């Protein structure tokens, strides 16, 4: 499943809605393993609307119980993440991932 461990509190009331856009900052890697994406070296945040499966699994259920300003370590096992298979040149079969995500804001 995802494991959601707190680096920061968020406010404790603010919690996304399936339909509303999330706002965030995120660093992916690989358990134990080389870090392969964040947001933060773009300044850029990511934007996705919850509840559409536009994310893998791991993100739509750990993101929906994140309150705004919370930072937190998510650890998503291959099943709620690419499971068997991978992600084509960048995630191998059977990878557990480990994303440290902030929530910014909700649009
Ligand atoms: C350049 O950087 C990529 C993100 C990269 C891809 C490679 C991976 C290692 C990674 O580095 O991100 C990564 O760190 C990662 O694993 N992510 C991204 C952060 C959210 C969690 C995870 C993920 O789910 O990726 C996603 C993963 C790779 C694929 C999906 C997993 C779940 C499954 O249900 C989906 O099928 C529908 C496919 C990628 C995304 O977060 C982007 C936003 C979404 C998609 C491409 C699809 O949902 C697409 O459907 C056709 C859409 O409906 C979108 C919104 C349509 C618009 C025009 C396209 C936007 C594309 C933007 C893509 C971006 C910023």
């Amino acid at each position: 499943g995802v494991q959601v461990e707190t680096i920061s509190p968020g406010d404790g009331r603010t919690f996304p809605k399936r339909g509303q856009t999330c706002v965030v900052h995120y660093t992916g890697m690989l358990e134990d393993g080389k870090k392969f994406d964040s947001s933060r070296d773009r300044n850029k945040p990511f934007k996705f609307v919850l509840g559409k499966q536009e994310v893998i699994r791991g993100w739509e259920e750990g993101v929906a119980q994140m309150s705004v300003g919370q930072r937190a370590k998510l650890t998503i096992s291959p099943d709620y993440a690419y499971g068997a298979t991978g992600h084509p040149g960048i995630i191998p079969p059977n990878a557990t991932l480990i994303f440290d995500v902030e929530l910014l804001k909700l649009e």
